[PDB]
């Protein structure tokens, strides 16, 4: 996780597209080791969105040099169908997935737990879901999340699995905290960009 740290934000707070995509492309493969095929569709959404942004980038790397470039170029390119199109739509959903992971990991690191059930991660996942995704899901997908939550491993197994090497839980969590610095900062900047460009949509799925 901290082997693929995101770069820091530059002074102008512009996020270069290519390095950003390389960095977040290391996140999906962790889903293969949470111990359930319930996570396969989740990996596909995140990866699928990464792939969609990459494919738009590849058609003109200079024009789409930054994430900001993408939104303003596509706004101009598409007119009325924007922002519900292209890389802008893919990144709208990617950000919510990345924020989910962010909120989840930070909750874990901050020592949040169910006193009654200390070695589960359900309360952590549930907070992340409420903060990042829930308001954009209709009742059917929300019910599916509630089912999928039971596929979550134990906290100990989860942390040990990320340490995939010979390291204490405390050490592992300090590495996660390190990863979270630039990760959170970058996602914040993407969320701010959506707000300023008025590119955020609230439709539910
Ligand atoms: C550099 C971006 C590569 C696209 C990978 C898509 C799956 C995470
Ligand atoms: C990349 C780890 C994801 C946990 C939700």
């Amino acid at each position: 996780l901290a082997e693929h740290l995101l770069k820091p934000l530059p002074a102008d707070k512009q996020i270069e597209t290519g390095p950003f995509l390389e960095a977040v492309s290391h996140l999906p493969p962790f889903f293969d080791c949470l111990g359930s095929p319930v996570f396969t569709p989740i990996k596909a959404d995140i990866s699928g969105n990464i792939t969609k942004i990459k494919a738009v980038y590849d058609t003109n790397p200079a024009k789409f040099r930054t994430l900001q470039n993408i939104l303003e170029v596509e706004k101009e390119m598409y007119g009325a169908e924007w922002p519900k199109v292209g890389a802008t739509l893919a990144l709208m959903w990617l950000k919510r997935g990345l924020r989910f992971i962010q909120v989840f990991l930070q909750s874990i690191c901050d020592g949040e737990r169910d006193e009654n059930h200390p070695n589960l991660i359900r309360v952590n996942a549930t907070k992340a879901y409420e903060m990042a995704l829930k308001k954009y899901h209709g009742w059917i997908v929300q019910k599916i999340f509630q089912a999928a939550l039971y596929a979550a491993p134990y906290k100990s197994d989860f942390l040990k699995a990320l340490s995939k090497q010979n390291v204490t839980e405390e050490e592992c969590l300090e590495k996660i905290r390190l990863f979270l610095v630039n990760y959170t900062a970058t996602i914040d900047v993407i969320y701010e960009m959506y707000t300023q460009m008025n590119a955020e949509l609230n439709y539910k799925v």
